[PDB]
């Protein structure tokens, strides 16, 4: 076939019940990650070959950085609760990855007091039991893959994307190869 087992995707040997549609992994300290952000943009890519409406969901991970590898899965739940992820991430890719500026928990505010949250609810956000239980369910739906490689993708709880097996020539042939796959594998 076109699509073949170990090729574009593989498949889960024990599957997920009750997985989002589209589920996305990735850190703050993954090189792949930050370009996926800044330079392919496969999470746009991949929603606008998708029907409207999909649930796409996106988790940071604690297995790479260490203390501050688990500060930003913190960040990241915090993120989610006040609805500023299009606001942070290129700033805490580039303080991560880039500038070299992020350091320590405090470090992280001054990114989200740049993008113009307020201290005092970036505080709040911060030490809530909701952003407790966003990063539980962060932690949950990696676990359940004992997942060790990121940017990671999957769908429907059941297959995970494979982009060692797509060309990388050209950056917009693998963008388009990895949305293709995601779109036949979310009509399986
Ligand atoms: O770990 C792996 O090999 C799989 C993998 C995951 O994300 C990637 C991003 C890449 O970035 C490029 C660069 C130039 C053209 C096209 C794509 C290349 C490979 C991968």
């Amino acid at each position: 076939a076109q699509y073949e087992d170990g090729k574009q995707y593989t498949t889960l040997e024990k599957p997920v019940a009750g997985a989002p549609q589209v589920l996305e992994f990735f850190s703050f300290f993954c090189p792949h990650c930050y370009q996926f952000e800044e330079v392919l943009h496969i999470s746009d890519n991949v929603k606008k070959k998708l029907p409207e409406g999909v649930k796409m969901t996106k988790y940071h991970v604690n297995f790479m950085g260490g203390d501050l590898g688990k500060d930003l899965t913190q960040a990241w739940a915090v993120a989610m609760a006040l609805g500023v992820e299009d606001k942070v991430t290129v700033p805490l890719f580039e303080g991560v990855q880039k500038t070299q500026t992020i350091r320590s928990a405090s470090d992280i505010r001054d990114v989200f007091i740049n993008a113009g949250i307020k201290g005092e609810e970036y505080d709040a956000a911060w030490n809530s039991f909701v952003v407790k239980s966003l990063v539980a369910q962060q932690e949950k739906a990696a676990a359940d893959v004992q997942l060790r490689g990121v940017p990671a993708m999957f769908v429907n709880g059941k297959y995970q994307l494979n982009p060692q097996g797509m060309d990388t020539s050209n950056m917009d042939v693998f963008v388009q190869q990895y949305a293709d796959t995601v779109k036949y594998l979310s009509e399986k």
